[PDB]
């Protein structure tokens, strides 16, 4: 059955696997290690953009505000921000770069505007997420040390938080649509879930990678004629190489989505 398939993939990986598939209309789920902690890595950028939009909703932030910065602020993996030292970038451009190209300096600039990792965590508490925590900046938050609860979530919490943000009322309708639009425009990690879906299925997603053999993805998927589903998949402490880790996430995603929809 499914749990046996996942345990076998987990043992082939040498690591820990966590998954939630959640029906946003019914709350029905497939869960595997749903109550354990895993590192968020770049999937936190989805929550960061949500927090920014919530500040916009409240009149405390402006998507057109231009932020300036220097070459000395750039960290690893900053493909967009490294091009705009001279002219700056708007909050919206930074949100877009952070989600769609996983730009790390863009995430750090938005985190700074919010007030830091503690301010993002306080936002998540404010919307009912008691578990998820951000402690560090990019790229240190990708360390994924075993047993380290910094910068982690639980799959069940991430999925429920995404349900609240994308289909609840924590954000205005306009901010909700903007957040979906950025996730739909994501350009990295397409091997992990998008490659496996029919072309008429809608998907917004954000992937992450880290040390200690870690890889993950979060997604909102709209099947035709169906309520959207939230998929969150984690792998950490894995012992296989980067390509095998991608393949593990992809096969988990194939199995769990099929199992969820073949609920007959």
């Amino acid at each position: 059955q499914l749990s046996e398939q996942l345990a076998e993939l987990e043992k082939r990986s040498g690591g820990r696997v966590g998954v939630i598939v959640l029906d946003t209309a019914t709350g029905r789920r497939i869960a595997y290690r749903g109550d354990e902690r895993f590192p968020m890595m770049s999937t936190f950028k989805a929550l960061l953009a949500a927090a920014v939009l919530a500040r916009v909703d409240a009149g405390k932030e402006r998507l057109g505000r231009r932020i300036t910065y220097s070459k000395e602020d750039l960290v690893d993996y900053s493909p967009v921000t490294e091009k705009h030292v001279g002219d700056g970038m708007t909050v919206a451009e930074l949100c877009e770069a952070a989600i769609t190209l996983s730009d790390n300096t863009a995430a750090n600039l938005l985190l700074e505007a919010l007030g830091g990792p503690a301010a993002l965590t306080a936002f998540l508490r404010s919307i009912g997420d008691e578990v998820t925590r951000l402690d560090r900046w990019e790229p240190e938050l990708n360390e994924a040390a075993p047993g380290d609860e910094r910068d982690t979530t639980m799959p069940a919490a991430m999925a429920a938080t995404l349900r609240t943000l994308l289909l609840g009322d924590a954000l205005s309708p306009a901010s909700r649509q903007q957040l979906v639009d950025w996730l739909v425009a994501n350009k990295t990690g397409g091997k992990l879930l998008r490659a496996g879906l029919p072309a008429d299925w809608r998907i917004g997603d954000k992937s992450g990678a880290g040390e200690h053999g870690s890889r993950n993805i979060i997604a909102v998927i709209g099947p035709p004629g169906r309520a959207p589903i939230i998929v969150v998949i984690y792998l950490t402490e894995s012992q296989v190489d980067a390509d095998a880790r991608d393949a593990v996430i992809a096969e988990v995603g194939r199995l769990v989505v099929e199992a969820f929809h073949h609920h007959h």
